[PDB]
């Protein structure tokens, strides 16, 4: 856990922006990669790239063993029962779409309900909007408490015997809320519904055990957990996946192809059409190895300390609003009084500090918060308390700068 | 074009398999990558990885400029009119599925026809099987001539005023046939149909000009053209894409998101849901730069010479059947009399030689050929006449080996 030694493994952190040391606080948008991951990609392309299938030629066997070896690493990492339940996809968004297309569009009829929350990312809203439209079903929202948490009483109220799907984020990328997924799964199941978990913001930062959560589906993205871009995972309980039709069709996912009719491969390959994301999946396996070596519990404890420190330091600033609860993941979404968050991000980037401004792909949540946009600083395993000091110092300077501009302007005119 | 200097750029070629120099003749399954591409990925992750959108922070702007810069490289490379017509996808298979989902399922009714050919890869068969099933339309096949080419008279016969979609490979990955796509497009259009071109095997090997072809849709894969795995392109004429609904939904592809209804971004981003395939797309741009520097006409001429040499040398072998026409792309699919092609591939890999055996994702074509499987050697810009000499020498040895085993066995028993 020596943080200097961790940071030494991430080449991208060692540079300057606008003549200042880079302070990267946008890991919730995408994470940075250690040498172990980057070198895994290089070794792949330098030494054993080939299309998959064993029993053909040597490099082909190496590539296949790498690819399927990564599938097993994923299985172990989330504690799934079987590799049949681990599907490689392009990312969380594609994973959630696959569930909406192959499960929801097949199992919803008029009168059935899909239940989501106001804090969902767009990836876990729009596929369900489309699925309910296609089927004549109903979309419903679980309300939030005043601090941006979900009460289990509101879940019990909203979920009914007509509910077929409950879809929810494990962790919000805006509020930092950790939702009570295990308890929500029980409520879903008691009502005859499945639960679909958007795990994009939880997987990088805390241990996932899908057997303990009892989630029916779980989606994650490589690029948020030190892995390559363009790859993700869909986990689904084997019994559900066995009864779902493929979302995409082509080579690799078939068994027999006739002129008019075809039959599908067994799981997981039923859901993997075309040449797979070979290098990316292998690289994601390397990210998992890297994270496990540090320890996800160790990473969670570091983030708990960074979050506590940030919240305290933000409370030292006058004229700053922080959104969400005290108990949270490693991020802070905020606004400065009388400064647009896009201007905050601009001024901070001039100091080397990378944060994000906008709606963070959660427009319904922005409306619930009664704002159009916010600024967000997000932390990961390579971030330090010194970086949070720099952030809060820069925010104080930003307030002073805009105050002076306002007074200069009012005096003129 | 010095071939030694070209080969020097591909680190993977400089190794031994089973104590023999590697002879990689499976580029039709996947291509190998030059240092220029591999180093592009490394630079990305080492220096400017961030999620996309300009106007936020410095690395974010660099990443976005890289990503959108690659889109323009693609546009130029295939001579599309606009970047609005260039969509990044996971690969050819996903591209073809997107057309089947968003165009075919929206424009087909009972009585309408989708017309394909017996030589199509599964990626360009199964999505249409599913689309016709979903809509009550009819799937029809254009017959092949005796040498595995398509006659334009058969296309005129098969395509009718009820035909809405003609889908065809530019180049067959089994026969090596180059199909007359420009003339087929005219026949499609005259009948009121669109044409969908599977360009996975043409793009790596010959110049593509979509304005000259007049194709409505064109799909390609990065991994076959010296680029990263997990990325491809869908080209579509802007007027068609404007009227098609998205195939996947989420962040990045929206403009406004309400509780129940959402509106979409303009092209091309309408069709790119979620965090994009950032590194892969940038790497594909580097592959395009690399190929353009060598020259695609130069690559086509090299492959024409390799194909001519291979066909001549195969005709020197007794007891070998080659499938397809004399005028062809850079590949040879074949069978040895009385030797299963899987055994051919196994014996060749013991000599360092990588070829592929099976159905090559073209089961209907195997049936048309009256075989269950075949062996395939395929060539690209880093392959030489010496490698073809090694292949034919190994095939002669294979025939002699199996003949001796057969005689040994018959004498015993
Ligand atoms: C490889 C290939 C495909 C499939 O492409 P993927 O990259 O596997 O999606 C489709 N058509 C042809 C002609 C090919 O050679
Ligand atoms: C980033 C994120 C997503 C979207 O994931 P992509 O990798 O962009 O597909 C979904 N949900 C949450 C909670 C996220 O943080």
């Amino acid at each position: 856990m020596n943080i200097t030694d961790i940071r030494e493994q991430f080449p991208i952190l060692h540079q300057q922006v606008n003549g200042h040391d880079l302070v990267y606080l946008d890991s919730a948008a995408t994470s940075q990669k250690p040498r172990a991951v980057i070198e895994t990609l290089d070794k792949y392309y330098n030494q054993y790239n080939s299309n998959v299938h064993r029993g053909v030629h040597t490099l082909g066997t190496r590539a296949t063993d790498g690819y399927e070896g990564a599938r097993e690493k994923v299985r172990k990492f989330i504690n799934a029962k079987s590799m049949a339940e681990i599907i490689f996809t392009k990312g969380t968004t594609t994973s959630l779409n696959m569930v909406a297309l192959s499960y929801a569009r097949a199992n919803l009829k008029p009168g059935d309900e899909v239940v989501i929350t106001y804090m969902e990312h767009h990836a876990n809203i729009i596929p369900w909007q489309q699925a309910v439209k296609a089927t004549g079903a109903t979309l419903k929202y679980i309300p939030l408490q005043e601090d941006g948490t979900i009460s289990l009483e509101d879940v019990r109220e909203t979920v009914t015997s007509n509910t077929k799907i409950v879809a929810v984020s494990h962790v919000s990328n805006v509020l930092g809320t950790v939702n009570p997924i295990k308890e929500m799964a029980k409520i879903a199941h008691d009502n005859g519904a499945v639960i679909v978990v958007d795990g994009a913001q939880s997987t990088p930062h805390m241990k996932i055990d899908v057997q303990d959560l009892d989630c029916d589906f779980f989606a994650l993205s490589s690029h948020k957990m030190c892995g390559p871009t363009g790859v993700g995972v869909l986990y689904g309980k084997k019994a559900l996946l066995e009864n779902m039709e493929p979302a995409e069709f082509g080579g690799e996912m078939i068994d027999f192809v006739g002129l008019y009719e075809s039959t599908w491969k067994e799981l997981p390959w039923k859901f993997e059409a075309g040449t797979p994301i070979i290098a990316g999946a292998i690289g994601l396996g390397a990210a998992i190895d890297f994270l496990e070596e540090i320890g996800l519990d160790e990473i969670s404890r570091h983030e708990h300390k960074l979050a506590a420190y940030a919240l305290e330091r933000f409370r030292q600033l006058d004229g700053v609003t922080v959104y969400g609860p005290e108990e949270r993941a490693g991020l802070v979404t905020f606004n400065l009084d009388d400064v647009h968050p896009h201007d905050v991000a601009t001024v901070l980037d001039a100091e080397g500090i990378a944060v994000r401004a906008g709606h963070h792909c959660a427009q319904p949540l922005m409306k619930w918060l009664d704002v159009t946009a916010t600024a967000r600083a997000s932390f990961y395993l390579y971030n330090t308390e010194e970086e949070i000091d720099k952030l809060v110092e820069a925010l104080q300077k930003t307030k002073e700068y805009f105050t002076n501009v306002f007074s200069g302007h009012h005096h003129h005119h």
